[PDB]
């Protein structure tokens, strides 16, 4: 039983000052190729630049948060998941035996395995080594980061990880089928944030995007600007929807830090009233959602407890097997995991990523 004794951006058994004096105390951004920080303020929300190098190339990485603090906890530790998730031969597996997920777009039997753990079952599973690192380059499909996630404790990163898996498969939905979602009103703190980024762009709207996946609630905020470059759009997932609307806001300013750096992330140049036109199911909302009218079905107790009621809500939604690959290296003693959800769409990140789609969309 691990208190969560911080909730803002996400569920967590240390304070943030606490995180950082330990990130600084083991040098985790020097062990981890980070050369270059930047620190920029969107509206209200303090953002986070890091340059960093691997064999891999020269990369940047953008944390961010309520606090400057958390900003480059955020920071840090996105340049430690990016270094945990590169390739490493040590835990790859060739002749495995046991049970292995092998997703329908391999046309041959994948070579490389990293054994993961079925979060239902508490079963061993092998997962193919390009839906667990980045980046691999044998593969049908490119490797990605979706599921990726660092904490201080295991579940720290696997409740991170798992959100966003929900995240991705909440907004791929909405991509694949064109859903219109409706509007979400906020009030207070939130809705003064809003305001107060609004003022840095034209727009910033809210949405509560269709979830399949009961008690967790997934949050779009898309921003309408004079710049086509500054017309962004970012997202959340939690339990808690007052949390899922702040990780959604905090997206849209770390977006907006990049393209005003000009830092890109995957053919001529759209106008900013074209590009609302080409994402109408954005722009035109059906209907209107208040916050207060959402449940809070999981409350937030113990961050085991957490871990096992999202699993669960994650094992009944229809979306495949729920597996963790435990990424913590043995040098730098800082847990990170993939999370990958077997039948969870990841249409967003490729078009071959489809995951269990239904004939009609969810009404
Ligand atoms: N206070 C914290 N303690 C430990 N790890 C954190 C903390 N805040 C963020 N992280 C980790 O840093 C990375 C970036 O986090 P963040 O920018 O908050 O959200 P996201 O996971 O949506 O990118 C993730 O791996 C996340 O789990
Ligand atoms: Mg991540």
């Amino acid at each position: 039983m691990t208190d969560i004794v911080y909730d803002v951006e996400g569920f967590r058994a240390f304070l943030p000052k606490e995180t950082l004096r330990w990130i600084r105390h083991r040098e985790l951004e020097r062990k981890v190729g980070v050369v270059e920080k930047f620190s920029d303020r969107v509206g209200p929300i303090p953002v986070e630049i890091r340059r960093r190098r691997s064999q891999y190339g020269e990369f940047y990485h953008a944390g961010k948060g309520t606090t400057r603090i958390q900003a480059r906890v955020s920071a840090a530790m996105e340049c430690v998941e990016r270094a945990a998730a590169e390739p490493r031969e040590e835990i790859i597996e060739r002749g495995p035996e046991g049970d292995k997920w092998t997703p329908a777009w391999y046309r041959t039997e994948p070579r490389e395995w990293v054994e993961g753990v079925d979060l239902t079952t508490r079963e061993p599973v092998y997962v193919p080594a390009n839906e667990v690192f980045h980046p691999w380059l044998g593969d049908a499909l490119p490797s990605h980061t979706n599921g990726l996630s660092a904490g201080r404790l295991r579940e720290e990163a696997v409740i991170q990880g798992l959100l966003e898996v929900v995240e991705r498969d909440s907004w791929s939905i909405v991509e694949y089928f064109r859903i219109h979602p409706p509007e979400l009103e906020v009030h207070g703190e939130l809705e003064e944030l809003r305001r107060s980024l609004e003022r840095e762009v034209g727009r910033v709207e809210l949405r509560l995007l269709p979830s399949r996946v009961e008690g967790v609630y997934v949050v779009g905020a898309v921003t309408e600007a004079e710049r086509v470059e500054e017309m962004v759009m970012g997202f959340g997932a939690s339990p808690d929807p007052e949390m899922a609307v702040l990780r959604a806001l905090l997206e849209v300013a770390q977006g907006l830090s990049m393209a005003r750096r000009g830092i890109e992330s995957p053919p001529g140049k759209l106008t900013p009233e074209r590009l609302k036109r080409l994402n109408r199911h954005w722009f035109e909302p059906e209907g209107t959602v208040e916050i207060d009218d959402l449940d809070r079905v999981i409350t937030t107790g113990s961050l085991e407890k957490l871990t096992e009621e999202l699993v669960e809500r994650v094992a009944e939604a229809g979306l495949g097997k729920v597996i963790e690959v435990d990424l913590t290296l043995e040098n730098l003693d800082v847990p990170v995991v993939r999370v990958r959800v077997t039948g969870a769409s990841e249409y967003v990140i490729d078009e071959a990523r489809v995951g269990n789609m239904p004939e009609k969309p969810p009404g």
